[PDB]
């Protein structure tokens, strides 16, 4: 399972605030930099799952 | 490493930020960042699974 913590959510606080600060350069260039994380992380889980497995 | 079809898709993802709006490239950018931190507990629970 897994879901957001207490001090996660504090993190999508201060993330919120931040981003409201953020030029339209900053949060594109940023955004990217998440998007291609999230794939790099889907990555991750599946050589776990796999290697679980296995 | 992203795969092939990853680099794909980020091509994708270039060609839609490069069209966003202040508004939405922040609403996105928080979601990515909550999504993120939910991988991080999959990837800590697959991990935690160093019951052995």
């Amino acid at each position: 399972l897994v879901d957001l913590s207490f001090e996660q959510e504090f993190q999508m606080r201060v993330m919120e605030e931040q981003v409201s600060a953020m030029s339209l350069q900053e949060a594109r260039e940023l955004l990217l930099q998440a998007s291609r994380l999230l794939m790099m992380k889907d990555n991750v889980i599946r050589s776990l799952v796999k290697r679980a497995a296995r």
